[PDB]
DNA sequence: AGCGTGGGCGT
DNA sequence: TACGCCCACGC
């Protein structure tokens, strides 16, 4: 195929164009969890999670609302779109 | 609301 | 292989 990297987990019909993919993919099947926050010990089971896990422990939230008098931000950037679409919606 | 945690995707 | 990014669903 075009995706040649399959899941072969019991009653997993899965598969990727990546073997990378399958590997992060297959985490959820294991429980393994790889990325541990400093902070508070928790772990992850992928890096960008954890990254995105830490700013509840800062408050940095580099996404801000455009709408003219907002003064909301968030800490991810699919916290803004919900955000945005509520303004027009 | 805030954030866990999959996906496709890029590099 | 490493790390994310946006999209999206689900509490
Ligand atoms: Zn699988
Ligand atoms: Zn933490
Ligand atoms: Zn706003």
């Amino acid at each position: 195929s075009e995706k040649p990297y399959q899941c072969d987990f019991k009653d997993c019909e899965r598969r990727f164009s990546r073997s990378d993919q399958l590997k992060r993919h297959q985490r959820r099947h294991t429980g393994v969890k790889p990325f541990q926050c400093k902070t508070c010990q928790r772990k992850f089971s992928r890096s960008d999670h954890l990254k995105t896990h830490t700013r509840t422990h800062t408050g940095e939230k580099p996404f801000s609302c455009r709408w003219p008098s907002c003064q909301k931000k968030f800490a991810r950037s699919d916290e803004l779109v919900r955000h945005h679409n509520m303004h027009q919606r």
